[PDB]
């Protein structure tokens, strides 16, 4: 079960009222909202994009998540982030959700960005800013 | 257009990727998620509830919002909160969303809680903890 | 309590698992999702826009809702829609959510579109297709 | 690319205005909302639970999705569902989203339920109604 140390960058995301579903914990779907929020915050601040903005955007082609221990609004949650592999027009992220002050991830997942030209949605090489920012998150 | 000073308690809520809709700003529906997140965080920390928890819960019977200037993930947003009137089993909140470092609210709204017994959903007097916490937010 | 026949156009919206919150009913915030889903669907089929395409878009400047009886996934909900006032760059919608087939509205709400130039977001006259479509919904 | 007939049970889900994100298609995260909406609807009609009522509930322990072609509100989407493995307190669902009427799946995904006692959240044998219903969806 993944550990804080195995991740390079960390982001706190506040939990919301309706994050809880009928069974009292954060809905399993919400984890992915946390995933792509966490990644794109990093791409925005440390990487250029430009979501309003640029002619290059990231498209999610796959994701997946595993769930180990539940969590609940209003607990304070944070995301570890790391980059696993990094092709030319694509990249693969590893994310995990940590409850504040815990060594053990509550869930952990991966997802894959393909960067494309906005209008054409055809793949492109990753612009240097982003590619360097992305690289900085590699183990 | 409502001002920071006119509100008693303030809460920062991080914005999320998909808070933006097709037109590039935070969706108008999301403001209400911010409203009830903000209120219930306060009720949870400073008031008792106990959403897992208690035999008394808050039901939203009305809300409404006005929108003045747009805002966007990943901007950092915060909620002013104040209590306007406070009956016996009910209460009326005034909320506004502020972009960090701005005097002017970007939107502002109200909503009404009726507190009820969990099982019976029949109104109750507000328990002393909550009532005192609520009162503390009165002008 | 608003009734089915006080409304001119109806859409079915399917409820979703996470529509329900911790307390077991559709969250109050989801009601507004139903509202602008329901309006915008009408605008799209019977009115022109062109949400990717158009040079003119609708901004929500205000909204409000009242809640009468709760509802839950997986019930079958549907939306009554009517138009109340119709200025020249502005319009006012009246909405009610009905559970199938009950005559009484579960909740009822209002909201306001202002149409603007996409780029400049400055108000404009409502294009004839839209205004014709809108007026169609006037009582 | 998974095809309609590789799936045993189908549900229509209506798309919603905010389904689309800043880039104009249904957000990748919404796909999972469709998944557990679609499973849970089946469990509710054809299988017993009893999400308010029941002493046994389904936990999502994992999920994954692949995206092939994008989609947008207000298109008409529908979900193929089939069951892959079926242990005794566990089950594995296979899901695909289809745009009406195309033979190719827009995206395809998997997810895992583990059934537990509501209070103790310790695994249990799947109640005969559910397991009968589940097995019905086995290829």
């Amino acid at each position: 079960r993944p550990l804080r140390e195995q991740y390079l960058h960390f982001q706190p995301i506040s939990t919301r009222w309706h994050d809880n579903d009928i069974y009292g914990h954060v809905n399993n779907v919400t984890y992915y909202a946390f995933f792509d929020t966490a990644v794109n915050t990093y791409l925005i601040e440390r990487g250029g994009l430009d979501i309003q903005g640029g002619e290059v955007i990231g498209l999610v082609v796959s994701s997946s998540c595993d769930y180990f221990a539940p969590v609940a609004f209003p607990q304070r949650i944070e995301m570890g982030l790391r980059v696993a592999r990094l092709g030319n027009s694509s990249v693969q992220y590893e994310l995990a959700l940590f409850l504040e002050g815990q060594r053990e991830a509550c869930a952990a997942g991966r997802f894959v960005h393909v960067f494309v030209e906005r209008r054409s949605s055809r793949p492109v090489a990753i612009p240097q800013e982003l590619r360097d920012a992305l690289a900085a998150l590699q183990s």
